[PDB]
DNA sequence: GCTGATGCGTG
DNA sequence: GTCGGAC
DNA sequence: GTCCGACAACGCATCAGC
């Protein structure tokens, strides 16, 4: 019985401790009870084992339902390159919850804000939907199919059609199913388990309970014959095989069929890196300064590169001539860059048949022959058929080569990948350029190069080793690079007034999760909202922010507080607290009124990546950073005149 | 035909 | 994107 | 360090309401 399913018990038997018969569809309550056991605990090992127990039962009893259960665990709809999106957020969901309970929409919205969780609202509310006959229980594949049905709905009256499907799921929910149906649509499962733990649990499940066995399975626990130490290293090796394959082919529609037909040990023999299938890109860890860089990379030659402020572009050229371009998150952006497709013959040598390039697409002004800010790049359309219609040109800055002429370079050091990149590809100014580099170990040279990058309209420097641990194997370390930005360094900020608070969600439920900040306009003697603040404080600081600021809650805002298009705070705060806030950039804002009219007639100024530093107990709202000072900091930037 | 609200997605 | 928590 | 989920600004695209 799925109501009593406990995948966290000791000595879990994949066949007898499951809550469904062989060949039957996996009930969605089995996935929900698994979610309950996973979110209760905080150790990833315990969460992996709990999920692994569910997956073993799916492997042994209902193999066809392995894919939907995995996607439900990841809260995804399919492969990232397929570009499926629900089209449902908190807006559609709370409306579906309201129509299914007869409550006012504003009441359901207010309760979801107080509890910081929409699933709790969908669970503690009473249904007003009446059915002549009881509905069949939800299944894992059925619930997954309805999710994809929602994502396929487009056109006029499609919103109401989405809500009907959501109402149909709610009317069939049992126990904790409504809570997790709502969380999945809201995109906040609050599990504590994501992609890495799902992969770890998958490899552990197919290793302990091998797929493809005739029922009843003879091998239900392949680790019982091994010592704890032997069991540990074996599962770790098997986990790396799956993780290394998934990083090169993040497509469960491809891995799972191969996994079920040929096992995990033979998986790299079928799923291999190849152009046309996006791969997980290499990421970077922050570094607080140059001294920290020489410590993390001490005793290893490294290179320094400009960190261009654009969008990543993973360019696949296939055997035959087909070109595809993928974002960092494996989204297919080929239709977005017809200008890049036309550029491919100009950048490669005649001996180049196929490749996978790692580049940064940057908005480029061909009149001034200079780099344009990130905001200009985002103004490009999402579908451009004719390249002549393109208004914002882009210049590609290449910095890595992952695949070349039928051969993978994942296991090659950076020094050789960079060697192959610069030998086999041709530069064209303003179109396709190699990233500005510097190979050195001196502190002063790196400091000058960092300052030269900021002057050249870049975020700072990327630091990458050349030979030691310098491969492109994300499964070994996905953040193998270092990023050194100007705003990372101590002493290289604004003092803003807290004018509002926002109820927190998930880990912030029950307290404040965000705050509305404001600068002081000297000319009008008003506080102008500049940005929201939601990170930088510790749990201890935020709990004390919740206790003291609750004493400054107002029914109505002060007449001298201006927020314009900003989100109205759940709790208006009497202006008193002043916080020191750091940001990466100042942007011209479409909503915030801070410093409006001082640099632009219509738009005020906001803060890119704002972060809480410390409380400014010495200053009152009258002494906060002025709006005029905000305008000065904005014009001081490179790309702003 | 226009527009604000909502969703998606990039940093 | 930044950040801190739990491990 | 790793993995995770809190939270930020701001752009295009879609759809309902007008």
């Amino acid at each position: 019985d799925p109501s009593g399913y406990n995948p966290a018990k000791n000595n879990y038997h994949p066949v007898e401790d499951a809550c469904w018969k062989p060949g039957q569809k996996v009930p969605y309550l089995a996935v929900a009870r698994t979610f309950e056991k996973i979110e209760e605990v905080s150790a990833r090992l315990r969460m992996v084992e709990t999920l692994s127990n569910l997956l073993r039962s799916v492997v042994a009893l209902s193999p066809p339902d392995l894919l939907p259960v995995l996607y439900l665990s990841l809260n995804h709809l399919g492969p990232p390159q397929q570009g499926l999106a629900l089209g449902v957020g908190d807006g559609v969901l709370l409306k579906a919850v309201a129509q299914a309970t007869g409550r006012q929409l504003e009441s359901v919205r207010a309760e979801a804000a107080e509890k910081g969780d929409v699933g709790l609202v969908a669970e503690n509310s009473r249904s007003t939907q009446r059915l002549m006959l009881p509905p069949p229980p939800l299944t894992a594949s059925g619930v997954f199919s309805k999710f994809r049905d929602i994502a396929r709905l487009t056109g006029s009256a499609s919103t109401a059609k989405k809500i009907d499907i959501i109402k149909g799921l709610f009317v069939a929910c049992r126990h904790s199913e409504a809570r997790f149906i709502a969380r999945s649509l809201s995109g906040r499962l609050r599990l504590g388990l994501a992609e890495q733990s799902v992969l770890a649990a998958l490899s552990q499940a197919v290793s302990l309970t091998p797929p493809g066995q005739e029922f009843p399975p003879a091998m239900v626990d392949a680790g019982k014959g091994k010592t704890a130490e032997a069991r540990k290293t074996w599962l770790e090796e098997q986990g790396m095989i799956l993780k290394q394959t998934f990083c090169e082919v993040p497509d469960l529609d491809r891995i799972i069929p191969v996994l079920l037909e040929h096992g995990l040990e033979r998986l790299p023999e079928h799923c291999k890196l190849s152009p046309g299938i996006p791969l997980k890109p290499m990421l970077a860890h922050p570094t607080r300064g140059i001294s920290e860089v020489l410590k993390r990379f001490e005793e290893a030659a490294f290179t320094c590169e400009y960190k261009y402020d654009g969008q990543r572009a993973q360019i696949h050229a296939l055997e035959g001539g087909e070109v595809k371009i993928f974002s960092r998150n494996q989204a297919d952006n080929t239709g977005k860059y017809p200008d890049i497709i036309s550029r491919i013959p100009k950048i490669k040598l005649p001996s180049v048949t196929s490749f996978i390039l790692d580049t940064e697409a940057v908005a480029w002004d061909r009149e001034k022959k200079q780099i344009q800010p990130f905001q200009v790049l985002t103004t490009r359309k999402r579908k451009e058929v004719d390249a002549s219609e393109i208004q914002v040109q882009v210049c590609l800055y290449a910095f890595d080569l992952i695949y070349l002429n039928g051969e993978s370079l994942v296991r090659e050091p950076l020094s050789r990948r960079r060697q192959l990149l610069r030998e086999n590809f041709v530069e064209t100014e303003g179109e396709f350029v190699f990233a500005t580099s510097l190979d050195t170990k001196d502190i002063e040279q790196i400091a000058e190069f960092l300052e030269q990058s900021v002057k050249d309209s870049c975020e700072g420097l990327m630091v990458k080793t050349l030979d030691v641990d310098a491969t492109y194997e994300i499964a070994k370390r996905s953040h193998n690079w270092l990023k050194l930005k100007k705003d990372y360094l101590d002493g290289v900020t604004l003092d803003l007034v807290v004018i509002g608070a926002y109820l927190g969600r998930g880990k912030r439920a029950g307290r404040y999760g965000g705050f509305l900040l404001a600068s002081y306009d000297e000319d009008s003697e008003e506080l102008q909202a500049i940005c929201k603040l939601g990170t930088g404080f510790s749990d201890e600081e935020l709990e004390e922010h919740h206790q003291s600021l609750k004493a400054l809650v107002l029914p109505s805002p002060r007449p001298y507080v201006r927020i314009d298009g900003a989100v109205i705070p759940d709790h208006w705060l009497d202006p008193s607290a002043v916080w020191e806030v750091k940001c990466a950039d100042l942007s011209l804002s479409p909503i915030y009124p801070a410093a409006r009219g001082l640099v632009d007639s219509d738009k005020g100024i906001s803060l890119r990546f704002p972060r809480f530093i410390r409380v400014r107990e010495d200053k009152q709202p009258e002494q906060a950073t002025t709006s005029a000072q905000v305008a000065c900091l904005y014009r001081k930037q490179s790309q702003i005149q």
